[PDB]
């Protein structure tokens, strides 16, 4: 029970994906009656400190679930003691990450308060909350400014103390009326923004602020005040509107979040005084967001100079406008979230209604200053049109403003252009599932017809063999012969030869002009001859054809037995290695790639690079520099990293793991590949290669461009929820660079990486993982199809990665996926078979893999590998902790297992370990049906776009985790070594000097490009404004810009993700 | 209405806001009507009358997301 | 009466033994003559039609004199 209004802040550290615990914590806090401004996850320390200082909050709540917090705590304490934040309480708690030794270190350091897991369990959360709240009983009235110097200068701390005085009424009322007089002499613009809270008005304000920043060159002093209703029961409120604001990145731009603090009134009673304070604070513009509005309230309109109303297409009947007197006084009206149906009709109706109200029959209703807009889509045309209309109104309102530097885009309606998804394309998933059903139906029908024909045939033969002359038999047989389908009859016709061709001990293939004859006989120690693939030996043809249609031989559509007709011959020991600087990594490569014919390198990076984070003098990342991955600053670092390794060699394979800035790294890789050849030719000639030599190098690189990239932006959004770029724009860039590749006929490189590894590690049931992956891949196909690209051109290069768990579902799941994939390619699009064949990678179980009794987990992994061997996996992966070092002991065990599979298993010499079992096919079909059902469920939910928009997969993983953990705790789930058979008896760091050297290299790169930095910025902005294929611009910018600069520019353009959910 | 020996009395409220719950003490039971479109789920913290509505109805079940709306609102009132 | 349905974590119904669903009867008879259900002649699929339900910890134990062996059994067969 605080005497005053207490303000608290909860937030998560940078690079944090898990915030549900802090979410429930903040729920309890606001339930207690605490006013909290939460900033979500991955928030800059400087940004959070600035926000807290400008908002003048009383307490700070911290949840540190990822470690490394100590730097942030120390820096924040130093800054608070530096900027008068010692009296502002700071509280933290992050579970068991803080070791009790670390707890003692923090306590002796001088931390305000750290909550131990033992303390959290014993004392309880409510008691701690009450203790803190009663502890925050501090008087801020002594902090109120006594003079007018701070107010005139614009000290927003002084203005916040003034707001507190207004709340307490302790301000000198004569001084307040004098402030009103000063505002009357000032008269700076005040914009009233009216509409429902959280509808997207924050995104609109963010985009408009960004537009004004770019047009007027960051020259606007913007003061923002938000008033929100107070929960009459609790008395507190969560000021969750500043959180969506991200374009406030300017010291002279200020924002304040406030409550109504009135039991009956929905607005603050001192709001005009706040307006006068902002006007006298020498702010070039004041923007106000209203609270939850009713029907006939129009109190804010006379208190502001311009009125802006926010509306949505959903408003009920058109007669609901007959009761909105607020709209009778709204100077500007905008229809928010134009993505829903009927929006254009409603716009026409409202325009007609306004025309009737104003009796302006001589004017055009569509020309009225009311626009329909969709806030979620970036670069919205209606947003630019409304900004232009606002500029025109300000000119009409007599606003001395700098001339517009932006092109004058015409119109009044956002057209939804650059919409990757075709609006109608959507329910494609149900279409595909129905196609699968129809394929099954047709297969059954054809099998039945062919069986009937065969039965009639043999019956006639026996009867004609019995001597009886019956002409009805041949007529009836012919009735089925024409009924028999042509393609099936062709497949029916092929049975005798292939049956005989594979009956022998050796298969011969005269390929092109040469011949490929390979023996088919395998011999055991007892001398028994083993055919590698043995076919069913049935007599009746109906079931034969049914099998063939449903299950062909390997290498035959739909490649159910695998894509490759015969097993690959052969040690693809993947060389995954990377840490520290270039020198250590190159030494390690020399260790691994010493005298190796085929270079198969796998490259990992630190999250700082994986997040595209520029190295910074802030210690927040300093402990993370060179940790768990190589931090790259410039192209030369990569070129040195690739010194002495002939990447143009066809046996040289490199697999790098990054998703977001991956095109930038690929551009750098192209630079390195070209530079190697150019420098070699220059040394070979003692002269610079000419433009003809440049074109020759270009064509040669296009010929020999080979590589693998582990990029998947989507999966970060599914499990980390840390994505920063709009996935729409990211996939647009993906399409642009893919278009470059097609235009450049890139044929040997691989950049797409679709996986379920984090999906599987999330605890996702395999069926859902499969279905979601299929949806994502086919939506990618549609997007590329929405790009007007031939399906067959890029499908062969499309890649997949899977993780294999324990359930009996995993037994055939890969085969089912292969079977459905081919028919999806064939029926819907009919791309060439080379596109229809699937390539994939398989990973063992990681979710069931645990340090708790890993010894038996190894034997479980044996079972895991069993199926993938029977499933004939083309690529098997065993997870590496690279956390503890992935020691060579595990690799020794895994390679031993692989060799045992390859040789020691005689059953492995067969190539059809699963064909025949009725259990197998029944499991297959039931799994098929279940996957279809899930597809229909997601298709019925508004497609992948809606499922991601609302968080469908979030609920999926939540339910799966809850059910699994309940089975685990109940003991119903039997677990070896945990729930059963209990035991009767029972870190790489880089020197800071290396980081400083790399930082010096990067700054020298900046110093090499500081004079030409303006040219690079202009080039970037030219790429930005036209919304073209940026990679063309990126091809040269990478040579003159660091990746951190690129990310900064991408965030500056407005591509930053706003936590608006 | 009560003294007129009327067996059941029905009242339709006028325009409402976020926190006003004035009619609830003036009535024996409380009923609210809502629609599937709700913007963010945080707006439930704005509806103080939701903490006191004896009954709630989600009109126009036709729009998408209404079922997940049921799930989330049911969880929210469960926590309430 | 013994249930034939088995349930997995995903709730999938599993029949412990599933016969072929062939259409022709000749190959059906061929199989039945060559392979019957468990508990049917010639019991290729095992004598017991249904799997034994159950802890076969065989106590292999003997060494030394009678007294030491009996103490060992006391340890094992307590």
């Amino acid at each position: 029970g605080p005497a005053n209004k207490v303000r608290f802040v909860t937030a998560a550290s940078l690079f944090d994906g898990h915030d549900a615990s802090i979410n429930i914590m903040r729920r309890i806090l606001q339930s207690q009656g605490c006013e909290v401004i939460h900033l979500g996850h991955n928030r800059s320390v400087q940004e959070v400190v600035t926000a807290a200082l400008q908002e003048d909050v009383q307490g700070i709540a911290i949840s540190s679930y990822q470690g490394g917090h100590v730097e942030y705590f120390k820096y924040m304490i130093d800054l608070l003691r530096e900027h008068g934040g010692e009296h502002i309480q700071v509280f933290g708690g992050g579970g068991g990450v803080i070791v009790p030794d670390e707890i003692r270190e923090l306590q002796a350091y001088g931390v305000a308060r750290i909550y131990s897991p033992e303390d959290g369990q014993r004392m309880g959360l409510a008691g701690m909350i009450t203790d803190m709240a009663q502890r925050c009983d501090i008087d801020l009235t002594r902090y109120a400014p006594t003079t007018l110097d701070t107010v005139v200068a614009g000290d927003r701390r002084a203005l916040a103390q003034l707001i507190t005085a207004l709340e307490n009424g302790k301000a000198d009322p004569e001084l307040v009326s004098a402030l009103h007089a000063q505002a009357k002499a000032a008269a700076v613009p005040v914009l009233g923004i009216t509409g429902t809270g959280g509808a997207g008005k924050s995104s609109l304000t963010d985009e408009l602020i960004r537009r004004f920043r770019l047009d007027q060159d960051d020259a606007l002093s913007i003061a923002v005040i938000s008033i929100d209703p107070s929960r009459r029961k609790s008395g507190g409120a969560l000021l969750g509107d500043r959180i969506r604001m991200n374009a406030i990145n300017h010291p002279n731009i200020f924002m304040r979040s406030l409550a109504t603090r009135e039991a009956g009134s929905e607005i603050s009673q001192a709001l005009p005084d706040v307006i006068a304070a902002c006007k006298a604070a020498r702010f070039d513009l004041v923007i106000v967001e209203t609270s939850g509005i009713g029907q006939g309230d129009a109190a804010i309109v006379p208190h502001v100079d311009l009125s802006l109303y926010v509306m949505t297409p959903e408003f009920g009947a058109a007669s609901q406008l007959e009761k909105i007197d607020m709209l009778d006084f709204a100077d500007f009206v905008a229809i928010n979230k134009f993505d829903r149906k009927g929006a254009q009709d409603a716009w026409r109706d409202v325009a007609k209604q306004v025309q009737r109200n104003r009796e302006q029959w001589h004017s055009r209703a569509e020309d009225m200053p009311v626009y329909g807009t969709q806030a979620s889509r970036f670069n919205d045309d209606g947003v630019t049109m409304l900004y232009q209309g606002l500029v025109g109104a300000l000119g009409a309102r007599g606003m001395s403003l700098k001339p517009g530097t932006l092109p004058n885009l015409e119109g009044r309606i956002s057209t939804g252009q650059n919409v990757i998804v075709p609006p109608a394309r959507s329910r494609y998933l149900a279409e595909l599932a129905d196609t699968v059903r129809a394929y099954h139906r047709r297969v059954v029908a054809q099998s039945k017809l062919a069986r009937e024909r065969q039965q009639l045939r043999a019956a006639h033969d026996m009867l004609q063999g019995a001597g009886h002359e019956s002409a009805a038999l041949e007529t009836l047989a012919s009735e089925r012969d024409v009924s028999l389908g042509a393609v099936e009859r062709k497949l029916l016709a092929m049975w005798p030869q292939m049956q005989q061709a594979y009956s022998g001990d050796e298969y011969v293939v005269k390929i092109r002009d040469k011949e490929i004859r390979t023996g088919l006989i395998s011999t055991t120690l007892s001398g028994t001859k083993i055919r590698k693939v043995v076919l069913p030996r049935f007599e009746d043809e109906g079931e034969i054809l049914k099998w063939l249609m449903r299950e062909n031989v390997p290498g035959s559509f739909p490649y159910t037995a695998g894509v490759f007709a015969f097993k690959r011959e052969g040690d693809p020991t993947r060389m995954f290695a990377g840490e520290g600087d270039a020198f250590r990594t190159n030494r390690r490569f020399k260790l691994v790639s010493e005298g190796m014919e085929a270079k198969r390198l796998s490259t990992a990076f630190d999250s700082v690079t994986l997040y595209g984070e520029d190295p910074h003098e802030r210690p927040d990342i300093y402990g993370k520099v060179g940790n768990s991955g190589v931090s790259i600053a410039t192209l030369e670092d990569m070129k040195v990293l690739y010194d002495g390794f002939d990447l143009t060699n066809p046996s040289t394979s490199v697999s790098m793991t990054i998703n977001g800035p991956a095109p930038t790294i690929l551009a750098m890789f192209m630079n390195t590949a070209i530079d190697q050849q150019i420098d070699r030719f220059r040394a070979d000639n003692g002269r610079d290669p000419t433009a003809d030599e440049e074109a020759k190098i270009r064509a040669w690189v296009l010929q020999n461009v080979r590589g693998t990239v582990q990029a998947d932006i989507l999966k970060e959004d599914q499990g980390q929820n840390t994505c920063i770029f709009s996935t729409e724009f990211s996939l647009k860039v993906m399409g642009d660079i893919q278009e470059y590749f097609v235009h450049h006929q890139v044929r040997n490189f691989y950049s797409v990486s679709i996986s379920g590894y984090h999906i599987a590690e999330a605890g996702a049931n395999p069926i859902s993982q499969l279905a979601f992956t299929l949806a994502n891949g086919f939506t990618y196909v549609e997007a590329y199809l929405a790009r007007g690209m031939h399906i067959d051109d890029f499908a062969p290069n499309l890649s997949f990665f899977f993780s294999n768990g324990m359930d009996p579902e995993y037994s055939v799941l890969g085969r089912v996926a292969r079977r459905i994939w081919a028919v999806t390619m064939r029926d819907k699009y009919g791309a060439n078979d080379r596109s229809q064949k699937l390539k994939y990678h398989i990973q063992t179980s990681g979710r069931s893999l645990h340090a708790q009794e890993i010894d038996f987990n190894d034997i479980r992994t044996t079972l895991q590998a069993l199926i993938a061997i029977y499933d004939n996996c083309n690529s098997l992966h065993t997870n590496a902790y690279d956390i503890t070092t992935p020691t060579a002991e595990s690799v020794r065990r895994a390679l031993a297992i692989q060799l045992i599979i390859n040789r020691e298993w005689g059953v492995a010499k067969c190539e059809n370990p699963n064909q025949g079992s009725f259990l197998i096919e029944e499991l297959t079909d039931l799994v098929e049906e279940a996957v279809l059902q899930e597809f229909e469920r997601i298709a019925e939910r508004g497609g992948v776009l809606g499922a991601m928009e609302t968080g469908y997969q979030r609920g999926k993983i939540q339910e799966e985790s809850l059910y699994y953990e309940q089975l685990k705790h109940d003991g119903t789930l039997p677990i070896i070594g945990v729930n059963t058979f209990r035991n009767p008896n029972g870190l790489a760091r880089s020197s800071e000097d290396e980081k400083q050297s790399q930082l010096h290299r990067l700054t020298e790169f900046h110093g090499a490009h500081q004079a030409d930095a303006e040219a690079m910025l202009a080039r970037l902005r030219q790429a930005v404004i036209d919304n073209r294929n940026v990679f063309a611009v990126l091809m040269d910018a990478v040579r003159v810009c660091s990746l951190g600069q690129i990310t900064h520019a991408l965030f500056e353009v407005g591509g930053q993700y706003r936590r608006n959910m």
